[PDB]
DNA sequence: GAAATGTGAGCGAGTAACAACCG
DNA sequence: CGGTTGTTACTCGCTCACATTTC
């Protein structure tokens, strides 16, 4: 099993490895085509949000 | 804060981030003297091995 | 000037590589 | 002769911070 990324959505999506990363947290500042792209595209692809990183980025609330 | 990191571990005993890692991976060149040295900080502090982090660092452990 | 997206760096830890250095 | 230490960054997977962009 391939460990999807968002680098995996945005590609597909066609829009920068961020902007799936900000539908995830907050979503402020963004475009609803933006985002619906985004949300399509991490569908298909199957992915899931690796927690892991997201609190390693500085947070680390377990 | 009882889970610090390597960094935090290396700068305490005195050496470079390498042999920190080093004396875990009790394997390498390392020296008596300096798994002592490292082990030190790694009690006083009590450095916790973050599962997300060392899986993130090129370890497949998920 | 502010929304919005892209560019970029940082986080945590592990590992890799050669060369100098003292024992 | 050689064991050993080091710097420094990469790299994961992510997310925030800022720079740019444009109206």
């Amino acid at each position: 099993m391939k460990p999807v990324t968002l680098y995996d959505v945005a590609e597909y999506a066609g829009v920068s490895y961020q902007t799936v990363s900000r539908v995830v947290n907050q979503a402020s500042h963004v475009s609803a085509k933006t985002r619906e792209k985004v949300e399509a595209a991490m569908a298909e692809l199957n992915y899931i949000p690796n927690r892991c990183a997201q609190q390693l980025a500085g947070k680390q609330s377990l």
